[PDB]
């Protein structure tokens, strides 16, 4: 969603989201930091190439050709400057001139020290309570975004971590067709398509960045959870980490973990998909988590085996037609978990990433809701670690990431929805240590 400077009547009317950086001569005098050389307000590029025939409602959904339904001009920054303002630096760069290299290391959560484990847990908790300094979220779609009286932007403040939940929600929600009509659900701007891995990579980079600024610790890094152990249990679900099971309710988190106090956002689908509203910042209800608990679905009662990871990393093409959840021999569909680890499609199979979600048999395994469970962060840095090893191993071969006829949202040059500033899948399709300022301390099975 959008910088608070752009969630106004004026900015949405002008179609321009190009905020000032240091307005020393008055408002509008330093848009995108043009006073210095940091950037310039510029026309948006959005993907205009066709998508797969599965989405038939072109013209109906604000996520199409993102961000054009809200803004057609944004800040484009020069050099290694970056941000909605061009006021910060691109990943891997710090300093006023964006010329100092940083490399942060994402490590296995179980390898952290007693203190490092405690620091991480409290930092997640701080992000859950701390208002995001920059972004606000919409509670209405574009037709109602200026509110009933036409002068009241329908945006809410939201915490650093709940923004992380909301953007995942917004990417997966159904297309609203109107009161009385059933919303359309064969659409997903962050799953079931090639954008899945790059979407989720930016997802993590933006949370990590937000927490660095919240903590004022430039080197803070999100750890990972090696869920590919074949285990029957959740080895990070302990009270010094992500929280153990409640002895008073098998589906709740131990009261001796702060995460039992969290309350989730976006759990009112029945309202959103009938009234046409969007998830707002009001929390409601605790995290439900029940590892291995899906007795009705035995396939999701055990986690992935180690070799599952070693096998999926031998799939050498990033994606294959039809670039969807039923692709075969697609690395993306394999690690996403709709193929078996060799790449062989099967409508039944759930493996790796999908399996790790469903193993939680709770909030973490529901599509509109799953970042509400903070295991999500660690589940996806590990998924991102596998992706990064693939990028290393096959020379970041983006050729099979399709430029057209992908499911809507997944064309290569699509701006990933709804991140801001606009950022394409291509911008994330790079090896992380040289291009994004982070690397993984990890070892792979042979
Ligand atoms: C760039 O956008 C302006 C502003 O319009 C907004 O932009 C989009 C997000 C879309 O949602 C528009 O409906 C928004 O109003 C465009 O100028 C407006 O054009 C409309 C007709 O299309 C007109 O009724 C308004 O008066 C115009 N507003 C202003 C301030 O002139 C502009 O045409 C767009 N330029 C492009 C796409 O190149
Ligand atoms: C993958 O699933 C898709 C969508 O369910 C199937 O693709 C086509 O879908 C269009 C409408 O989107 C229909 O005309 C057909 O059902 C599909 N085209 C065919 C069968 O030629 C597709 O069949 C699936 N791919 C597989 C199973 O390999
Ligand atoms: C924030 O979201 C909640 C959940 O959708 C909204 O509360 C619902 O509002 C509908 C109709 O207004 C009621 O029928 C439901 O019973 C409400 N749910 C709950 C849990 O109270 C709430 O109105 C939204 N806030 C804003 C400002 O839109
Ligand atoms: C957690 O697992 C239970 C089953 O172990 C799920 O409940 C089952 O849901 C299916 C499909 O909705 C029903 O056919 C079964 O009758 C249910 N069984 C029981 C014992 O409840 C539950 O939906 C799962 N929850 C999540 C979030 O995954
Ligand atoms: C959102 O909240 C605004 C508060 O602005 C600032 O936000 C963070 C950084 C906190 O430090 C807070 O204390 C600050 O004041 C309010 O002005 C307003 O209620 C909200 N604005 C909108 C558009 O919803
Ligand atoms: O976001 C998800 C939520 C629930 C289950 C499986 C896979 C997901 O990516
Ligand atoms: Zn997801
Ligand atoms: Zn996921």
């Amino acid at each position: 969603q959008f910088p608070r400077q752009c969630a106004t009547v004026e900015a949405l009317r002008s179609g321009m989201c190009c905020p000032d950086l240091s307005p020393v001569s008055g408002p509008g005098t330093d848009r995108c930091g043009s006073s210095s050389g940091r950037g310039r307000c510029e026309a948006v590029t959005a993907d205009s190439r066709p998508h797969s025939p599965q989405y038939p409602h072109d013209g109906r959904d604000d996520r199409e050709v993102w961000p054009l339904r809200f803004f057609n001009r944004t800040c484009h920054c020069n050099g290694n400057f970056s941000g909605h303002n061009c006021g910060t630096c691109r990943p891997g760069w710090r300093g006023a001139a964006c010329d100092q290299r940083v490399l942060i290391v994402r490590r296995n959560l179980l390898d952290l020290s007693k203190e490092e484990k405690n620091h991480f847990v409290r930092a997640l908790d701080m992000a859950k309570r701390t208002t995001h300094p920059l972004f606000v979220i919409a509670t209405r779609r574009s037709e109602e975004i200026l509110g009933p009286d036409g002068n009241t932007p329908q945006f809410e403040n939201i915490s650093i971590y709940n923004y992380f939940v909301w953007t995942h929600y917004y990417s997966v929600k159904k297309t609203f067709l109107g009161v009385g009509q059933e919303s359309f659900g064969e659409v997903d701007f962050s799953h079931e398509g090639p954008a899945f891995l790059t979407w989720h990579r930016y997802h993590l980079l933006r949370l990590e960045k937000d927490m660095q600024e919240m903590l004022q610790e430039p080197s803070f890094s999100l750890p990972y959870w090696n869920f590919a152990t074949g285990k029957n249990v959740c080895d990070i679900c302990t009270d010094d980490l992500m929280g153990s099971r409640s002895n008073f309710d098998s589906t709740l988190i131990s009261p001796n973990s702060v995460f039992s106090q969290w309350r989730v956002v976006c759990d009112s689908l029945e309202d959103y998909d009938t009234l046409g509203t969007l998830c707002n910042s009001t929390e409601d209800g605790p995290i439900r988590r029940n590892p291995a608990g899906n007795v009705a679905r035995p396939m999701v009662q055990r986690l992935p085996e180690p070799q599952d990871v070693a096998q999926c990393l031998e799939v050498g093409l990033f994606d294959t037609p039809p670039f969807y959840s039923n692709s075969t021999n697609s690395f993306r569909n394999t690690v996403e978990g709709y193929s078996d680890p060799t790449g062989k499609y099967d409508p039944a199979v759930r493996s790796l990433h999908n399996l790790a979600h469903l193993f939680l048999n709770g909030t973490g395994g529901q599509t509109h809701l799953s970042p509400n469970d903070p295991i999500f962060v660690l589940l996806h840095t590990f998924t991102d670690a596998v992706f990064d090893e693939w990028l290393r191993r096959y020379n970041a071969d983006i050729s099979t990431f399709p430029l057209e006829n992908a499911p809507i949202g997944h064309n290569r040059q699509y701006n990933m929805v709804p991140f801001w500033p606009p950022v394409t899948n291509t911008e994330m399709f790079v090896t992380a240590p040289d291009n994004l300022g982070y690397t993984y301390e990890i070892q792979w099975p042979s």
